[PDB]
């Protein structure tokens, strides 16, 4: 109820918002169509249009027009954005020479540069050069200021989870917004694209942006726009708000554009009606920076121009149907479209069952266009599992591909040739990212980055501290000329043991064999120094990790690895070793096929045993450092030991052998050597934290041998390839991976085939970040470099795709 009785006369665009039932007149009072009778006329006059001629030059103020250009505009800060241009011969923002802007050259009366951010939706990362020459304006914010070639979204690539990531640095998984439309079954309540409870407040999470600012006495302009405000419209309130006294003027802006979207949905994202919105998005960026320019703020203010989520080519033929696969199709419910969530239509039905669903999902055509997960075996780059509102069952749809439940959901609800939603590293998602202004810096290109990380940028350029967040705090450094945030080394929590030879032979009693016993002071000598750590700096390049918690573990060295050893969980948090260019594999000797040794340096208690092996039927067992890369016989001993032992099912076992036997050497070659960190990791709660030991759900049978949801590793290079891993002077190079240890290998269709049909797709499908596995390890990586801090979290942000160029 409105009693839209009030009027908005001299409130028109109030940044504060009224409460009913006094008529509104905030900008989003239309969407809820709650504004006062007054309203169109007051707010939204249009008498003249949107630009001065010469005509009007000087005219006496007419409050019917739509903007003024009379001789007060200036003041009143309401001129036509081009007034200056047609009278008073000035030159449009577009056609003057860019000028390195060193510092802020703001009013008088201005406590801090404010930052207008201009989101764009469905604009496609190729959209900047594609579209190049029909945004002469952006294109100007693009090459004088600083930009990414595109900008990675978070998964899904929906509107709605990537608007309120940009808002709180939050995975959808945290902020609450998992989706453009949802179910929360603790509410009972469905959140809908159209209409109501969207706004109800309970369904946000996290700290977005606006309130960041109010809650330290930031003012914000409102983030939100009604689809019926035109554009034009839009720029001009900013505009005044700019022009406000400085005691109610806000430090932050955000304009939004519901296009290119709009039509990239209709045409695709190429389709040749798409020149047009691009030319009218690139008009309203020349109406800002006239409108700024105009009232002396075009090298004052920072302005980021960002992008959602990029558009795909999607037509209704390009439909797979769970009714081909299902037989049970009505008793579930489907989310729909570029991704797929399953769950039980009806509670009380008690035949319902995910593993079965599961299985009739799972490999059943040649050429399936979507893949079916229990959210948890989803990558976890995608940090797409911990939320009540993502369902258990989840389907990863083929670029260009849509799933729906029924056909009759298709042509009884072609109309669209574009969509967005797929797997966030897929290429036609990526969007753009352009900062431009005193803080950024002048002509520079910096590395693609994610999302995530932008809010933390935003609070520094408005002096804030920003809430809690998922991005890396100074990853983002060197996209600033000033203002970086410079953070220091997370402190070492656990120091290690190192523990030398304290235990005799014969007291294991583990059930293990091996044929070793058959042994000289040039070499015993030698091999106890190997022992003492004197090979650690050829396999330990960058400092042993941090351990970030509590606990109890042991450094153990090697002649070929170094390794961290946790008395708690029975196995290394990680391994560490150095594979050079010439570096050769050899294989595991006949008499040593089934060789495990005791650690003479880790007790008994503290050791695995190779009896509960033997009896867990489902379970084996692989190694951390790989016997086939052993730098002599000799030296492969070591391999064997039961501290480097790891828990593994038969299936991954596959994974995990071609990965050690043949990707390890080729990356060496390619690459000129790597340093290898691997190890487990415990995730049973899927929140992509390290579990604590009371969080294990499987055991190797009959043992406290725990078993890892997932191992990794990261692969480290010199950056410049024609130096060796380990002799590296500059900036460094990573990849990364987190492989999930299931039972079986059911995730990979052609896994019958040889492991070099389809292991190495595995893991780019699993490709990670460095942060990914510190957070799901509680270890820090890269503590001893000679790098700036800065650009080893930029390191560990960075998030190797394997897509081709964009
Ligand atoms: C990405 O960044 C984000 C932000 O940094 C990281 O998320 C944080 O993770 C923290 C550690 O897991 C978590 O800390 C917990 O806080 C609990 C109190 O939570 C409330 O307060 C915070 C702060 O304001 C608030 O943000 C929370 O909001 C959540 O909840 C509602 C919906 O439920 C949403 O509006 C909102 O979106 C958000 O949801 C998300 O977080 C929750 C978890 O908090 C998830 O479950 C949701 O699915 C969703 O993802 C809350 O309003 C506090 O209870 C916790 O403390 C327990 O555990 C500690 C261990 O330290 C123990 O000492 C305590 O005793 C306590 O245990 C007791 O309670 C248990 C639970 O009831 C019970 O089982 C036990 O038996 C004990 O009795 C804990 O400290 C923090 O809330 C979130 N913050 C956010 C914004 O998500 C995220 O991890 C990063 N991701 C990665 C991959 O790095
Ligand atoms: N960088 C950046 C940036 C810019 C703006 C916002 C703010 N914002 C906006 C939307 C939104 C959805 C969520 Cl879950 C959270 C935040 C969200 C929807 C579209 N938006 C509209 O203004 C149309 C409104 C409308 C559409 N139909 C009726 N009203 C903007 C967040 C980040
Ligand atoms: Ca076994
Ligand atoms: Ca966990
Ligand atoms: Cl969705
Ligand atoms: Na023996
Ligand atoms: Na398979
Ligand atoms: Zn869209």
């Amino acid at each position: 109820w409105t009693a839209t009785s009030g009027s908005c006369k001299g409130r028109c665009f109030e940044l504060q918002e009224v409460g009913p039932p006094d008529c509104r007149c905030d900008n989003l009072c239309k969407s809820y169509s709650s504004c006062c009778h007054d309203f169109d006329e007051l707010c939204l006059k249009t008498a003249r249009g949107w630009e001065c001629t010469k005509d009007r030059c000087g005219e006496v103020r007419n409050e019917e027009n739509a903007c003024h250009c009379s001789e007060d505009c200036l003041s009143r800060g309401d001129c036509c954005t081009n007034y200056q241009v047609v009278c008073k011969g000035e030159s449009h923002w577009v056609d003057d020479d860019c000028e390195e802007i060193k510092v802020p050259e703001c009013p008088a009366g201005f406590v801090r540069p404010p930052l207008i951010i201009f989101s764009v939706d469905g604009f496609r990362a190729s959209y900047m050069k594609k579209g190049s020459k029909v945004m002469p304006n952006i294109e100007k914010l693009r090459s004088c200021g600083t930009h990414a070639p595109y900008m990675r979204p978070v998964y899904p690539t929906k509107t709605f989870p990537n608007l309120y990531t940009l808002a709180t640095g939050l995975y959808p998984e945290s902020h609450g917004i998992v989706g453009n439309s949802m179910y929360d079954p603790v509410f009972d309540a469905s959140f809908h694209l159209r209409g109501r409870e969207k706004f109800n407040h309970r369904w946000w999470g996290g700290q977005p942006l606006w309130i960041t600012a109010t809650k330290q006495g930031v003012r914000a302009g409102t983030f939100f726009w009604s689809v019926s405000i035109p554009h034009e419209r839009r720029i001009l309130t900013i505009l005044q708000w700019l022009s406000l006294p400085d005691n109610e003027r806000p430090s932050v802006y955000a304009f939004y554009s519901e296009q290119p979207d709009f039509s990239g949905h209709k045409y695709g994202p190429f389709g040749p009606e798409m020149t047009n919105p691009l030319r009218e998005i690139d008009k309203t960026v020349g109406q800002l920076m006239d409108g700024l320019k105009q009232l002396r703020l075009h090298r004052c203010v920072n302005v980021i121009f960002v992008g959602d989520h990029g558009m795909e080519d999607v037509t209704c033929d390009r439909t797979e149907f769970l009714s081909n696969y299902l037989t049970n199709v009505d008793d579930i419910t489907l989310v729909p479209g570029t991704l797929g969530r399953i769950r039980a239509k009806s509670i009380n039905n008690s035949k319902y069952d995910p593993k079965t669903i599961i299985a009739a999902l799972t490999c059943k055509k040649p050429d399936q266009h979507f893949k079916p997960y229990m959210k948890q075996h989803l990558p976890k780059r995608l940090h797409y599992a911990n939320n009540r509102r993502i369902e258990d069952i989840h389907l990863l749809v083929d670029r260009r591909w849509h799933v729906a439940r029924k056909p009759l959901d298709v042509y009884k609800k072609c109309f669209f040739q574009g969509d967005h939603g797929f797997d966030n590293k897929v290429n036609s998602m990526q969007t753009v990212f352009v900062g431009y202004g005193p803080t950024f810096k002048y002509r520079t290109k910096v590395p693609p980055f994610e999302n995530i990380e932008l809010y933390n940028v935003m609070c520094d350029l408005l002096g804030l501290k920003p809430a809690p967040n998922n991005g890396t705090h100074g990853s983002l450094n060197h996209l600033l000329r000033t203002n970086t945030f410079r953070p220091t080394m997370p402190d070492e929590v656990s120091r290690p043991n190192y523990p030398g030879i304290m235990y005799l032979q014969s007291e294991f009693d583990l059930g293990c064999t091996c044929d070793d016993k058959v042994e000289n002071k040039l070499e015993e000598l030698n091999k106890r120094l190997h022992t003492k750590g004197s090979t650690k700096e050829r396999h330990l390049l960058y400092g042993r990790p941090a351990v970030l918690y509590r606990t109890s573990y042991d450094i153990l060295y090697h002649t070929d690895f170094e390794s961290g050893y946790s008395e708690i969980f029975l196995m290394p948090l990680w391994t560490s070793y150095t594979i050079s260019k010439q570096a050769e594999v050899s294989s595991i000797p006949e008499h040593l096929t089934n060789c495990v040794r005791p650690d003479v340096r880790v007790s008994p208690g503290f050791s695995q045993n190779c009896l509960a092996y033997k009896n867990d039927k489902q379970m084996s067992y692989g190694f951390l450092f790989p016997p086939y890369l052993s730098s002599s016989p000799e030296a492969k001993y070591d391999a064997f030991l039961v501290t480097n032992m790891v828990p593994m099912y038969p299936a991954f076992k596959r994974v995990w052998a071609y990965f050690q036997r043949v990707l390890v050497k080729k990356y060496a070659s390619e690459r000129n050597g790597v340093n290898v960190i691997s190890g487990p990791i415990f995730d049973y709660n899927y929140d992509g934290l390290r579990d604590t030991e009371d969080e294990i759900k499987q055991y190797v049978e009959g043992s406290s041998i725990p078993v890892p949801t997932h191992y990794y590793s990261i692969i480290t290079s010199c950056l410049d390839f024609t130096q060796p891993a380990d002799k590296c002077d500059g900036p460094l190079s990573v990849s990364s991976f987190i492989l999930p240890h299931r039972p079986d290998n059911d995730e990979s269709c052609n896994s019958s085939e040889d492991e070099s049909k389809w292991v190495e797709e595995l893991m780019k499908m699993h490709t990670a970040r460095v942060r990914d596995i510190e957070h799901l390890t509680g270890l820090d990586f890269y503590r001893k470099t000679s790098r700036s801090y800065s650009e080893i979290l930029t390191l560990k942000t960075y998030l190797h795709t394997y897509e081709s160029e964009i």
